[PDB]
């Protein structure tokens, strides 16, 4: 029909998720810790739900790669992009890929996994870039530590203006 039908975001609460593979840099628990607490910052705040499978089609499939890896959003090597994600929808709708030429960390070292996964997630849901500094949907990576983390307020009304508060 007429105009290109759309989807800004998911018709359901209860996301799956699936890791498809693992950087070398950590181990498969440091990695499984940090996409828990990435997806943790988001359902906190909201009614969404997230569950991991172990194999087959999930709503939001994760892998790392490096260069050409599938979708013809090449990654770079080191620096520049450093992951990337689809807006909600089926097939690749809400995909996270972060490039495997970066080096991932637990801590403050190279390129902190949960926090670029946060952001990736965020994009996942269905936000786009704020121009808030503060704000970690805001396109500059700034290092801040599990236990010091806050979702800032502006990534809070940008979630809950797509699904609404979650308990509380
Ligand atoms: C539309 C894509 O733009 C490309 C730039 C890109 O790089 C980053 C990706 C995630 C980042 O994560 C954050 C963001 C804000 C923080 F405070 C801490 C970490 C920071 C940078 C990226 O590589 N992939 C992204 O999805 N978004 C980004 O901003
Ligand atoms: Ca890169
Ligand atoms: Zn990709
Ligand atoms: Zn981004």
């Amino acid at each position: 029909y007429n105009v290109f039908p759309r989807t800004l975001k998911w018709s359901k609460m209860n996301l799956t998720y699936r890791i498809v593979n693992y950087t070398p840099d950590m181990t498969h628990s440091e990695v499984e810790k940090a996409f828990k607490k990435a997806f943790k910052v988001w359902s906190d705040v909201t009614p969404l739900n997230f569950t991991r499978l172990h194999d087959g089609i999930a709503d939001i499939m994760i892998s790392f790669g490096i260069k050409e890896h599938g979708d013809f959003y090449p990654f770079d090597g080191p620096s520049g992009l450093l992951a990337h994600a689809f807006p909600p929808g089926p097939n690749y709708g809400g995909d996270a890929h972060f490039d495997d030429d970066e080096t991932w960390t637990s801590s403050s070292k190279g390129y902190n996994l949960f926090l670029v996964a946060a952001h990736e997630f965020g994009h996942s849901l269905g936000l786009d870039h704020s121009k808030d500094p503060g704000a970690l949907m805001f396109p500059i990576y700034t290092y801040t530590g599990k236990s010091h983390f806050m979702l800032p307020d502006d990534d809070v009304q940008g979630i809950q203006s797509l699904y609404g508060p979650g308990d509380e």
